[PDB]
């Protein structure tokens, strides 16, 4: 049992500790205890008749299996032990090996790309996901994202031939929904890494799914078109109870700078405009600026081994190069990183998960938990995964790939936390 989860229904409920008891069939002190994050009660525990009297459903009350998670790592050894042939088109087409993850968690994941070149490399069915993908080499590959064989949709991903290997290969970002397969694109085999975020519109689509198929339909003719900033303000508007005249009127502002504003939400009038409409309406005008027009090739984000080596810098006591990124997608990202030192690591400390490989040497991690100072040794292969804001460290020489994803704290969470009185006091409390 969460005692936030239980104290929020609760408090939903306006019952008393006491009344809560009453109603349960429950020991008060029993009651009392669970509000305190771990005890023995819960398991053999009436989470079953707490349910019933705040009508909810038990997984309403249900505590996370992962609780104080920081670090969790996998050795090369367990990652090679995971291997699972994949047989598509009468072949074996694939192995697939899983990194280090959380128990119950989405693990990053190893493909051995064995299709050869002389096969057109059938396709699979897509995912919601968005992933970076990488290749880890020695081979090139073929990677294809459509039926009919064109530049836009079969493409070379070079793995690294040359000197500076921790740049391992070509990188991208797969779109949401994209089927996609990969070839040998000649003799030498290759591996990848398959690196998925969360979907962000993941609860939308969940929530979404259960909506009425009027309510569905209606929403959808809502998105649809080019969602700009207009078409935005009218539904934010239509929810308050207002036009844009009505709108314009309580914020004093001209009917015709409103027009001027949502032609260039970004220029000089717009922004000022849209945020005078903002705090007169109640709402967040960020929300109304302009993103990049999308393009669903893989051209955009496609980044090559010299655009990687193009941006190498030094990050702390690391040398960094930067893999694919989409700015559409701000919480998915991908390093490289080479190690180069036996102790005084730069501390990292991330604002949301992270997922490493090692490629090359004998390295170690470091971090601070709840049993205080921790390490653990991972040869190539070897993998791990941090949780958000655990502080840690690489020592050795050798390179690690760097993958990062979560929802928390993710960029729709910073938006928020912008918004929020006091946000340190808020979760504190
Ligand atoms: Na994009």
């Amino acid at each position: 049992i969460d005692p936030f989860k239980l104290a929020h229904w609760m408090n939903a409920r306006k019952y008393t500790a006491a009344q809560t008891a009453d109603l349960a069939g429950l020991p008060l002190d029993d009651l009392r205890r669970l509000l305190g994050d771990e005890a023995n009660e819960p398991d053999p525990a009436a989470a079953t008749a707490l349910a019933e009297a705040l009508s909810v459903e038990p997984s309403q009350l249900a505590a996370d299996a992962h609780r104080n998670l920081t670090v969790v790592h996998k050795s090369a050894e367990e990652m090679h032990a995971s291997r699972r042939p994949i047989q598509r088109d009468g072949i074996h087409f694939y192995n697939y090996y899983t990194l280090a993850a959380p128990e119950g968690r989405v693990a990053p994941v190893v493909l051995d790309i064995l299709c050869p070149s002389d096969r057109l490399p059938a396709l699979n069915n897509g995912h919601l996901e968005p992933a970076i993908t990488v290749n880890l080499g020695p081979g090139d590959i073929n990677g294809r994202w459509g039926e009919e064989i064109t530049p836009q949709t079969w493409r070379v991903l070079h793995a690294n031939h040359g000197g500076d290997r921790w740049i391992t290969g070509d990188s991208y970002v797969h779109p949401s929904y994209c089927p996609h397969s990969y070839s040998l694109a000649g003799d030498a085999p290759a591996r990848i890494v398959s690196y998925t975020a969360q979907s962000n519109i993941s609860p939308l689509m969940t929530e979404a799914n259960n909506w009425s198929t009027g309510a569905f339909e209606e929403a959808l003719k809502a998105l649809s078109g080019k969602v700009s900033a207009g078409s935005v303000l009218d539904l934010f508007l239509a929810r308050r109870a207002h036009t844009r005249t009505s709108a314009a009127e309580a914020a004093g502002v001209p009917p015709a700078d409103l027009e001027a504003a949502l032609r260039s939400p970004a220029s000089e009038t717009g922004l000022t405009v849209l945020r005078t409409l903002g705090r007169a309406l109640g709402f967040d005008y960020r929300v109304l600026l302009p993103a990049d027009d999308q393009h669903d090739g893989v051209g955009k984000t496609w980044t090559t081994i010299e655009d990687s080596r193009r941006s190498r810098r030094t990050f702390g006591t690391y040398e960094a190069a930067s893999m694919a990124s989409a700015a559409h997608l701000p919480d998915l990202v991908g390093s490289f990183l080479r190690v180069d030192a036996d102790g005084r690591g730069a501390d990292l400390i991330d604002h949301a998960e992270n997922h490493y490989v090692v490629t090359e040497g004998r390295l170690t991690l470091e971090w601070d938990g709840p049993d205080g100072p921790a390490s653990v040794e991972l040869e190539p292969d070897g993998s791990a995964w941090t949780g958000p804001f655990v502080r840690h460290r690489w020592h050795g020489t050798g390179t690690v790939l760097k993958f990062g994803s979560g929802a928390h704290l993710g960029y729709q969470d910073w938006l928020e936390l912008t918004n929020t009185f006091e946000p340190a006091a808020t979760l504190r409390r």
